[PDB]
DNA sequence: TCAAGTAAGCAGTCCGCG
DNA sequence: GCGGACTGCTTAC
């Protein structure tokens, strides 16, 4: 096999790395690399070298890396360019490994492992460490194992040793109910006291040491505090046993209100699940515990015990180590569905980077770029300090708040990467400018065209025609594996949809499930098969597409979103790159493309409805509009439809034979008049909006920018078995808002969309009269807090202090001596609830840590005192009271003279 | 919330508005 | 009581 790197660092004048090498077996080096920099040099001087301006370079070899450091200082003090990778061990794996790298991932040693800490005093704080570690599970994904350590002894209890039968037992046989399929993978390792266990862990450790290290919170708390234990109890060179080479440094990471310490262990790629999860999965949770994003993904109950974890060793023991070995398994779950680890490798060999970096789209894009240079022995530029300074950015239409029964939408492709290539952004493509006109004369194709040799966009900026920039070839590169992956992604979508429509017949058999791949459309032969399946049988193929769309979902968006990284990368100041000549040329196109369009499509629905001035385009946001359509149902007339499919079918043909030629005629025209290097503005229908044909819902609606709500028919070509909701921006679709108001808001939009207003007056009058018997926590309100102790006062509320962060106040007043009460971190989100007047809290609202019922000790009351009243107003008749005054209904049956009496 | 970007919505505080 | 200036938080893209 081609060998591939593990892991590299920069340790003084040496690069350790570990690697797979040509046999696969694991290896570790250390190379005393030689670095290479660059300065400009005369004309004169024959070279090979040459800036990305074709401006001639010398290279400069170095002694070693502190060398070439310290020559770059001194450079600057001279005041001149050092050019060249200043980050030596992306040029050692460039140097290492000069081809596209093929890894093999069964290879990898991915180690996923979690702690556990008994702590009678409150948190127990990974700096100080000054509680036992009384249980480790850590799974090895090359022996597909579980290795749990387990200490029997400690200052806090003296416990027997768990017992695996009870562990597989159902809970209602008293057991823990770990997963049948891993209990064959547990290997159990009993210890007698701590000082064992640890020095047993950092021996396997060494034995089976991670490449990829993963868990949950791994970094900010069992990362530090296993580290710190170790070295409170054997010293600092014993802790430093938990990097290959025996280095670490404490990393202090700071934020807007303060910093925190991680500790970082060379020769080890730490890949958090939590943040991998925050950055890739394309969420905003009212709580980031395990067990919330556990039942989230998995649907799997949260695991349940009696009593306050602090004392969960002591009082059981067996459940407690259960728990443990069950957190890890449920880490692996979540990513045998999401699929964040092969994302992660994937893009960080694609890079070249150490694999942890790709929590940086800027490092990723320095290292693809130096990389594509480096082929053409061309010199990439020093990074420059620049000043922030703010740049404009997308256009938003102002809509008409209003209902809207008939609505077809269409969207760029791509559209920012899509600029970059058909315009030629880059840093060496710049040709110059030229003397720009109101953005509005181009969009009504009144001003001089811009270039008549450049391509050109409306900020200004022209670029060369000649040859593609290197932005918009690596561009190119992942924006086509980004599509490959949505296409599998759509038709396992469409193939979900093919099955739903099955299950209406399920057949009464016992049979299996087609061995299918769900990337592909169906065949016409497995789409006759599936209808003769049992429900059993069509529900696991249904599973199976809906994982399949998960995964390609999972490679298509973060694809997009990398290549939409650049974009904006070229607008950060740390960007070798950055220059907002080329991040405004961007935003500026987008701008008149939008509303360049917007002008065509009116022109074009105009002309085929004989009309004037009408205004079609209701709508637009960015890369997409929105279109009304009732006029064109009205053309044919709704009485001559069979049924809502069949105009679902007649707007969709006229979207691709008539509107979409009439979209790409006036996008060429666009290209032509910016002369622009390629034509790539493509945009496709997306979204077929509507009511069931002979209802009385309304189709949609939209209260201002960024917020509406469709009933969708066919989203870019999927066919749904039943309509769904396409809500943007309204309530039910934040995480501030309440659990079961999302749920009630929702279910109003879709009698308001589907069923019409008396079924809409029907709902609210129930929930209105119900919603006090709702769980306490699916009516709060959720909210991060930040700046916490800058409003309070000891211990009230300062000037101007926000409402969930004086509820916080409230509880912590209300909790005040006890050292194990839950605390609200910094940073973190809580659940807020409003407090009827007189309560004894002394406040309008308490707050606690979310994901969590509040503590015993306070429970009681504040359920008594809960203000159900200003719950329902605030978050569930304020909202309501918007939709309805947007769509022209009534939530509440307003009187009429019929009320004048049944006898 | 360490980690590419801007636009823009709504809750809430403070306080004017005769 | 509503709206502006402002902070805080959260979405859409
Ligand atoms: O996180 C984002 C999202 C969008 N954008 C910009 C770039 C993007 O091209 C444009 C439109 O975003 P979409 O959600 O429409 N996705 P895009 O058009 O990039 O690709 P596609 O529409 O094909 O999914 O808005 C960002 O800069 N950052
Ligand atoms: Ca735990
Ligand atoms: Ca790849
Ligand atoms: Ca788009
Ligand atoms: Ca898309
Ligand atoms: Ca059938
Ligand atoms: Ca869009
Ligand atoms: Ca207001």
């Amino acid at each position: 096999m081609k060998e591939f790197y593990l892991t590299v660092e920069q340790i003084g004048d040496s690069i350790f790395e570990r690697y797979i090498d040509s046999n696969g077996r694991e290896r570790t080096r250390e190379v005393e690399y030689k670095p290479s920099l660059f300065a400009h040099c005369p004309e004169s001087q024959a070279t090979k070298y040459f800036d990305i301006y074709g401006k001639p370079c010398t290279r400069k070899l170095f002694a070693n890396m502190r060398d070439a450091s310290q020559w770059i200082k001194r450079m600057e003090d001279i005041g001149l360019e050092a050019l060249g990778m200043d980050d030596f061990k992306l040029a050692y794996l460039s140097d290492t490994y000069n081809y596209e790298i093929k890894y093999d991932h069964t290879k990898i040693r991915v180690a996923n492992f979690d702690i556990e800490v008994t702590s009678p005093d409150g948190f127990p704080e990974p700096s100080q460490a000054k509680h036992p570690i009384d249980a480790i599970t850590h799974y090895d994904s090359i022996d597909d194992r579980f290795y749990v350590f387990d200490l029997l002894n400690s200052p806090y209890g003296n416990v027997e040793e768990w017992s695996i039968e009870i562990a597989a037992k159902l809970q209602e046989q008293g057991g823990d109910e770990v997963p049948s399929e891993i209990i064959d993978k547990i290997i159990y390792m009993p210890f007698d006291n701590e000082k064992e266990l640890l020095m047993e862990y950092l021996n396997f450790w060494q034995q089976k040491t991670p490449v990829i290290l993963t868990g949950w919170n791994v970094e900010s708390f069992a990362i530090p505090y296993v580290y710190n234990r170790i070295k409170n109890i054997f010293g600092e060179s014993t802790a430093k046993r938990l990097s290959p080479h025996r280095k670490t440094r404490v990393k202090v990471i700071e934020n807007m209100y303060g910093s925190r310490e991680i500790i970082t262990l060379f020769g080890i790629s730490v890949l958090d699940y939590i943040d991998l999860y925050k950055k890739f999965s394309f969420t905003n949770q009212p709580s980031y515990s395990l067990d919330y994003i556990s039942e989230f993904e998995l649907n799997v109950g949260k695991l349940k015990y009696d009593g306050p974890i602090s004392k969960l060793r002591e009082s059981n023991h067996q459940r407690y180590i259960s728990y443990n070995i069950i957190a890890v398994y449920r880490v692996l779950q979540i990513d045998a569905k999401r699929q964040f680890i092969n994302l992660s490798l994937d893009m960080g060999y694609y890079a070249k980077i150490q694999i942890q970096s790709v929590f940086s789209p800027i490092k990723t894009w320095d290292a693809i770029i130096f990389n594509s240079l480096k082929e053409q022995n061309k010199v990439i530029p020093q990074g420059r300090s620049h000043p922030v300074q703010p740049y404009p950015g997308a256009f938003v239409k102002e809509p008409i708040p209003n209902r809207y029964k008939y609505v077809m939408s269409f969207d760029l492709t791509s559209l920012y990467p899509s600029i970059i290539r058909q315009v030629n952004i880059s840093p060496e493509t710049i040709a110059g400018t030229f003397k720009v006109a109101p953005l509005h004369d181009y969009i009504n194709a009144v001003a001089e065209r811009p270039s008549d040799v450049y391509s050109c966009s409306p900020n200004g900026m022209m670029y060369y025609k000649d040859r593609d920039g290197v932005v918009p070839t690596e561009i190119t590169k992942v924006f086509n594996q980004r599509k490959e992956h949505k296409g599998y992604m759509l038709a396992a979508q469409r193939n979900g949809e093919i099955i739903k429509e099955a299950l209406h017949n399920p057949n009464l058999s016992v049979d299996e499930p087609l061995d299918v791949d769900y990337r592909f459309d169906f065949s016409d032969e497995i789409k006759e098969k599936i209808k003769k399946l049992s429900a059993k049988s069509l529900n696991e193929m249904l599973f199976r597409a809906q994982r399949t769309e998960v995964a390609g979902m999972t490679a298509q968006i973060n694809r997009k979103a990398l290549i939409n990284g650049l974009a904006g990368a070229l607008g950060n100041v740390w960007f070798r790159y950055y220059d907002l000549r080329n991040a405004t040329a961007i935003t500026t196109f987008g701008q008149m493309a939008l509303q360049w369009i917007e002008r065509k499509v009116n022109e074009y629905l105009n002309e085929v409805c004989g009309t004037e001035g009408e205004a079609f385009v209701l709508y637009g946001d960015t890369d997409s509009i929105y279109v009304s359509a009732d006029k064109i149902i009205d053309k044919v007339g709704e009485s001559k439809f069979r049924d809502t499919n069949h105009w679902v079918d007649f707007l969709d043909k006229f979207a691709r034979e008539r509107m979409e030629p009439a979209i790409d005629r006036g996008f060429r025209e666009m290209c032509e008049y910016m002369n622009n290097k390629q034509h790539l503005m493509f945009m496709d229908r997306e979204a077929i909006a509507g009511p069931p044909l002979g209802s009385k819902g309304i189709g949609g609606f939209w209260t201002g920018k960024k917020r509406y709500a469709l009933n969708v028919w066919d989203m870019e070509g999927t066919r749904y078995a039943e309509p769904k909701l396409k809500i943007m921006g309204l309530e039910t679709q934040k995480s501030s808002t309440p659990k079961a108001v999302q749920k009630a808001l929702k279910e109003c939009i879709r009698r308001m969309l589907q069923e019409g207003e008396e079924s809409l007056q029907e709902y609210f009058k129930e929930f209105e009269k119900e919603f006090r018997q709702l769980n306490y926590i699916s009516i709060a309100s959720v909210s991060s807090a930040n700046n916490i102790a800058k409003y309070d006062v000891g211990g009230f509320p300062g000037p101007k202090c926000p409402f969930h962060i004086r509820g916080i106040l409230t509880y912590n007043r209300a909790i005040k001596g006890n050292i194990d009460a839950p605390q609200v971190v910094e940073g973190e989100k809580v659940y807020v609830l409003p407090l009827r007047e007189g309560n004894p809290f002394g406040d309008k609202c308490i707050a606690w840590p979310s994901g969590t019922e509040i503590t015993d000790l306070i429970k009681d009351d504040v359920l008594h005192w809960m203000d159900y009243t200003v719950l329902l107003e605030k978050t569930f008749i304020k909202p309501l009271e918007g939709f309805t005054s947007a769509a022209k209904l009534d939530y509440e049956k307003k009187a009429s003279l019929f009320d004048m009496f049944d006898f």
